């Protein structure tokens, strides 16, 4: 079919043969019909392919007019009986073209591709285009260089290949709005990166097309100027100035109200600079170019800092990131496309739960970018399983291979006569057995796979209706509108329905099917998650029985005594994981009490049991505290500054390990320098960084630790710490801490004398691991602590000032330094006896053989 | 060889000759380069050398394109040939000139003076140009780089098109009278960025086209610099001086005087002086180099005092914001350009609200930006609202068109004859219903959009013809000027005055035209800048006092009991609203009651109310206080002494929220010390601190909080205290605090000890929004709290001594930490059973499924 220009072309030709009285329409009454007046800037006369081709218009004219006199008339009715060879040929050649350059109707400009492929003037000497060349680079010189260093956004748009963007209404209503302005009309999208900036743009340009603008609006056209644009489309110096004062110049006039945007978008910084003002100002000024910025909110610092003529010039405009609500709706309407793209089928659940997940797991992290991510990857993943199923048949056909080699070892002899080789048989038997089994298996995969394809190609196709008549609704095209609404469109989804029905549910299964090739909820979610990330904080392992619920034993176990302190985490860790902590605070607590007692011991533990692994904790020195308070804090230093470790030491691990345990030594010596920064990770987490990137803290529980309450606490009154020794202690948290501070840490956490019945226990513990951890049991001791040594050891060092402490010393002090000596002086080959004789004791073994 | 120029014009004369299919080039087609277009602008066509040098350059353009078609017509081989001896002559001629001019290049003026010399327009009336010593001074006004990196505001004041400046005639003067100085003349504009600045280089614009400029400056350009220049990009050291120097000695060449402006010195500065930047404009402070500067009072101190140059180069001329007033008539001289601009109409009252509302909430950024702002966003935003013609054509008319695709579809069947689908008539009868109520609809719009659009227009013509009028005037054009005055512009007011007749305001709609909603008043400001900036009580049309009344109602209702202390506080914010009461106090008050009584809560609710945020609550802890009062309140430690955070607790939050309320929780503990900075607080809101700023405490409630006679509210003499209790907690106030104190203090505040008959409303407050606030999702409690919880929660929670704070910790142990631990175990699905035994507990709703 023919563009309103190629129509209109085709329709002169015809009409003026029928003035003319010509009995054919011939080429040259088509080329009489591209020069409808003598203007200069006519793109059928002088701005036409065939001028900056190859033939000039003035000669032009003179062999279309001399030919219009020397073919005869006839008595009007017998007008154009035939279009020729020629222009039925260059008609058709016209869609040629069309496929050529992937164009949808034939336009003007194509129909002058054919004439070129076409153009022969009859004379001794014949005149005649290149044959097409010329015209290809000519196409380029039309406005159209445009297309050469941009995309036409809502030409794209109104093709297709454009997603259904949706909870964006407001900001592209915002944008329009700012298109609207008479001062800063220029729109900015500002934000994270990735939070579908364009796709508000894409927004605008469905509300162009749709006409659905306030009217000035209507005559306007969205381009994506980039690229090409910026450098590849080009390769000497002064180039830039060239395609930049050109294509603007271009947009800047005629061809709609031509609104631009960029998709590197901080690029302005670089692709504006000394021409900051050029790319636009002027242009604008000047007439009507309009254009929508874009820049991440680090980037808009640097542009205003940079240079701020772009806050007189454009609208800064928020971006929002969607609820889980929101992002679900938004991977919901594009649920067919993700499930096309795979061939696979997606539960709506997977929708919710990768959105979920990707928040509670990656809250830094875009989420609906992640939530896709998660689920496209987890997509293309069970969609290389479905491609071979190895487990059945890479077993089988390694089986049947190794048949071979049995067979040519056995086969290719003299004594393949003989049962010492003829035994073989019993292989070919197998292969037999394995060939049978096989390739059912392998055709059965192939009709699951087939089944995918089908339901892949049906999804499309029914999706390529609805585009079409979302065209033709716009277009208010009943007719086509019709032709897919009903029936077409109702057909495909009756067969998508029919195919899915095709799986063959069973009682035993979701399908006859053996395979899966699907998105489950959790298991393909939760599994890809914690493949991609290490530690799924959602996945609700199975034994939840141990792992919180009785979180209080493991931690009594690791943790002996502290029993309160105990207590006291494990209904924080409740709150964190069954998700009623709200998600505006991560917990928090204090952990007070004397050195020796475990404080920190339970923090460790709590990391070690809720990630397994005590390594999970991220440590802040919080006494270490300066103005300096950047690289080494929370904060970060800033981008500007020289360096890249913009809280190297701390923002990057948050990041690096989503969520942990995040732990600060003794706060009593830390000071508003950073505790006005702790606070802002104690609740409402969303510290950002000089990066401008944010820490996001929600999941991590964050523990302060210090020994100031040990004023108090050393009194030693119980092991236990009463009423008003504890007011003492929390009294002097206060006068240390700003008390709002402290309002924000969900629990002061007291800890008790580290209890001599605790410490009897614990010592076991700990001379166990000490000694496992000793490289390999190449020495080490038999370890029978016995009633005496578990005593000795009491007697001389279960302080009720140190804790744990002197005991680490007291072993090393006796049980180690005699264990050295003997193993010094060759007494020891392996292991070691344990005894205490009055006085410590460490025996002696044999002597070392 | 030839430079840009002059290589492109000569390539266009070899390019005619070629296209043109020409036997030989000559002087016609290097004329015809020349002369590319009629268009007088073009530097190669008449403000070249070719009309200033005499010739009738009609004669040129005539000759010479009429000679491109009567040369002869030739063959490809013999298109162009050769440039003959004729144009050998001229290119070898311009090579003279450039020996003459010292030009390392062949410029296009030296292949014009050639070409003159050798070239004469051979007519029966033959004309040549005048000689080239006479062309040569013409061709020395054409720039012997401001094109690059400047915008001349002069000619775009004296080509219209340029906001009249407002409220900035002396500002004005002032540069101008610095200008005229004979060193050191440049004056730099010191103020906040976003004052109008700039309006004041747009003003001197004006001033020069106004010629009220001494004639030893009128004579000069001005050009808006710097950035182009300074922070646009660079790959190497000195890239920007290079520029710089470009600037500062081209300036010195031809061009009389030129008037340059820098947008920012806080920009130049010099990098450790480094023969960088700013350096560079000191150099040139005596050598001409006229320029106004400009930046910041805050950089403009540390630049100077890190230059020591700077203030002997550049005059400190300040720049301050408009108060409202001021801001208004700006907007009132902008408001019928933005009426065109956006083609709306707009209340006057409007502008008053968007510049009293623009200051008010905005403690970061200027008056007159945000003002304009807010007026060019709303009037756009109107301009938008005509969205209301597709709005309402579109909703009818798409249901028309998904009716006309029914039938079509419906129609084009066979089941269409059987009344199965022949019922389709009835969508017929919709779709003409439809259309009966759209062309109506249409039409209506059609005129409103009409009437609007010619009163637009009209308008447009008149500005117009009053800026050729004010051109004419300051140009002493009399004749112009008097024809304008002579009716043209009383006439074309006459025409907007009857197309007011033609807005036709009819009763029922005033302005006969719904898609001009017009800008009005505060409905169309505030729903602005809430859309801008969040949505405040702020936004309401109110008085002060009515704000406050109607929330003084919500908070009598909200807080429980203490009615009579609500009441003494709403009487001194109502005085203080009006500004009878000495504007120079802050509102402060004494709130004595229990602890746990809700003191603190009514004043965050007052706060909530009057600030409209609970949050921006200040709060100083008095208990915790000794004689070195500093950081924790509002001194600091005195700079000098380390505590450079000064007033770090509440100074700070007081200085970035100064509309908000302040805390001295437990006062009568303060040291005495304190409490003579306390009377120092409590009036004069110029309250000192460490850096020797002060305070200026207005819009900042200041509550202190006692507890001093809370043993006489225990009495329970009444749920509201009556005589002889209330007496005796100020009886204990008077013995406390000096007469001095309780003079300033606009009120003592007492409040009542209130049981569980009311106490009980908050825990269920409480409740709702702790089960409210779960985000992410929803099991809500079968909350049987009946008569046992609300005792318990009231009897081992709330205290009489700490109010809520234990409820919020049962709540947090019987019942989440409960929730917590039988989520973790999966017994709940959805909801959950409250089950209070006696003390209290959850059942599982789920039998522990
Ligand atoms: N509201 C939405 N509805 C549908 N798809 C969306 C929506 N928002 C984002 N997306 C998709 O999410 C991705 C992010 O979109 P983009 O607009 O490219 O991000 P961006 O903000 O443009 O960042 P850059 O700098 O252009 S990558 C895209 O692939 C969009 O298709
Ligand atoms: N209750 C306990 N159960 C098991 N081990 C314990 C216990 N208390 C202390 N320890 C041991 O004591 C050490 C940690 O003691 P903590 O008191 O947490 O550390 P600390 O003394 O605070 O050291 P700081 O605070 O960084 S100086 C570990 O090596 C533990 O094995
Ligand atoms: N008195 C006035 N008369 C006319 N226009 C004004 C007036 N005051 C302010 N404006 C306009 O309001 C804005 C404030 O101007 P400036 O203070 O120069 O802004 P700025 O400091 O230049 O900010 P940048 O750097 O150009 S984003 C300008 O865009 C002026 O056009
Ligand atoms: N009459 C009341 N109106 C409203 N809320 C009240 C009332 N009485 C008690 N409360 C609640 O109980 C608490 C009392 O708070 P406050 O009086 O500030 O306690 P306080 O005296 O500040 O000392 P703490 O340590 O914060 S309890 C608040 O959280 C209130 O919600």
């Amino acid at each position: 079919q023919f563009t309103e220009r190629a129509l209109t072309i085709l329709t002169l030709a015809q009409k003026l043969a029928s003035d003319h009285q010509h009995p054919q329409l011939q080429p040259i009454h088509i080329l009489a019909a591209f020069i409808e007046t003598p203007e200069d800037g006519s793109v059928p006369y002088l701005q036409n392919l065939i001028e900056k081709g190859r033939y000039d218009y003035d000669l032009f004219k003179k062999v279309v007019n001399r030919n219009l006199v020397r073919i005869p008339q006839q008595q009007p009715a017998p007008a154009e009986i035939t279009p020729s060879y020629a222009l039925g040929k260059v008609l058709q050649d016209a869609a040629k073209i069309q496929k050529q350059q992937k164009d949808s109707f034939i336009a003007q400009d194509h129909i002058l591709f054919a004439l070129f492929n076409d153009s022969s003037i009859q004379q001794i000497f014949k005149e005649a285009q290149v044959d097409i060349e010329a015209i290809k680079q000519q196409a380029l010189e039309l406005r159209g260089y445009l297309s050469k260093y941009a995309i036409d956004m809502t030409e794209q748009a109104r093709q297709g290949k454009l997603d259904p963007v949706i909870g964006r209404e407001e900001e592209i209503r915002s944008t329009i709005r700012v298109l609207a302005r008479r001062i800063k009309s220029n729109p900015c999208l500002i934000g994270e990166p990735g939070i579908g900036k364009t796709a508000i743009i894409e927004g605008v340009a469905q509300r162009i097309i749709d006409d659905d603008v306030p009217t000035i609006l209507q005559g306007a056209k969205l381009f994506s100027l980039d690229l090409a644009a910026l450098t590849a489309g080009a390769k000497y110096k002064g180039d830039f100035e060239e395609r930049f004062k050109g294509v603007l110049k271009e947009i800047e006039e005629s061809k709609t109200l031509i609104v631009l945007f960029i998709d590197e978008i901080h690029m302005l910084m670089g692709n504006g600079k000394d021409d900051a003002a050029n790319i636009l100002k002027p242009a604008l000024s000047r007439g009507q170019l309009k254009v929508i910025g874009a820049t991440t909110n680090n980037e808009y610092r640097s542009i205003v800092e940079k240079d701020g003529a772009f806050e007189r010039r454009f609208q800064k405009i928020e971006v929002a990131e969607p609820s889980v609500r929101q992002t679900v709706a938004i991977l919901r309407g594009l649920q067919p496309k993700y499930e096309i793209h795979h061939g696979v089928r997606i539960l709506d659940s997977a929708l919710v739960t990768a959105a979920q997940l990707a928040k509670r797991y990656l809250p830094y992290r875009r989420l609906p970018d992640s939530a896709l991510d998660l689920v496209d990857i987890s997509c293309a993943g069970v969609a290389v399983a479905r491609d071979s199923k190895p487990e059945e048949l890479d077993s089988k056909e390694r089986q049947l291979q190794l048949i071979q080699v049995e067979i040519k070892a056995l086969e290719r002899d003299e004594d393949a006569d003989s049962t010492t080789k003829d035994r073989l048989k019993l292989a070919r038997q197998k292969e037999a057995s394995l060939q049978e089994e096989l390739e059912p298996l392998r055709q059965r995969y192939n009709e699951e796979k087939h089944g995918h394809e089908e339901l892949t190609q049906a999804k499309k196709k029914l999706d390529e209706l609805e585009n079409k008549a979302l065209d033709a609704e716009r277009r208010y095209d009943t007719a086509t509108a019709a032709d897919l609404r009903y029936f077409a469109i109702p057909d495909i989804k009756k067969q998508i329905e029919k195919l899915e029905d095709q799986v063959a549910e069973e009682e035993r299964r979701a399908g006859a099917n053996s395979m899966i090739q699907n998105v489950v909820d959790s298991d393909t979610i939760s599994e890809t998650a914690a493949r991609l990330t290490g530690i799924p904080v959602k996945k609700l392992s199975e034994s939840e029985n141990e792992k919180l619920i009785h979180m209080e034993r493991d931690l009594s176990s690791e943790v002996v005594g502290q029993m309160d302190a105990i207590k006291a985490v494990s209904n924080a860790v409740r709150l964190s994981r069954s998700g009623l902590a709200n998600p505006r605070q991560p917990a928090s607590f204090l952990f007070l009490g004397l050195s020796g007692s475990g404080k920190t011991e339970l923090a460790k533990k709590v990391a070690g049991f809720l990630f397994n692994d005590e390594d999970m904790m991220i440590r802040v020195d919080c006494s270490e505290l300066s103005e300096k308070y950047a690289v080494s804090k929370l904060l970060g230093t800033t981008a500007g500054y020289v360096g890249y470790d913009e809280g190297g030491f701390l923002t990057n691990q948050l990041q690096y390990k989503p969520y942990s345990v995040l732990l600060f030594d003794e706060v009593e010596k830390a000071h508003p320098d950073v505790l006005t920064v702790m606070l802002q990770m104690l609740d409402d987490g969303r510290i950002t960084s000089g990066q401008g990137k944010t820490i996001d803290c929600s999941n991590c529980i964050v523990i302060m630790t210090s020994n100031l309450g040990a004023e108090f606490i050393n009194s030693q009154q119980g092991s236990k710490i009463q009423e008003s020794t504890k007011n003492l202690v929390m009294g002097a948290v206060r006068q240390h801490f700003r008390p709002e501070f402290l309002n924000r840490i969900s629990s002061i956490v007291i800890f008790n004398k580290l209890s001599r019945k605790a410490i009897h226990k614990i010592v076991d513990i700990r001379l166990k691991e000490i000694e496992e951890r000793f490289e390999q049991n190449d020495k080490h001791y038999k370890l029978n602590l016995t009633q005496e040594a578990k005593d000795f050891l009491a007697k001389y060092g279960y302080s009720d000032d140190m804790g744990a402490r002197p005991l680490n010393r007291l072993i090393q002090n006796e049980i180690l330094n005699k264990l050295a000596l003997r193993i010094l002086k060759n007494e020891i080959k392996d292991k070691e006896t344990v005894n205490v004789v009055l006085e410590e004791c460490l025996e002696v073994l044999p002597n070392h053989e």
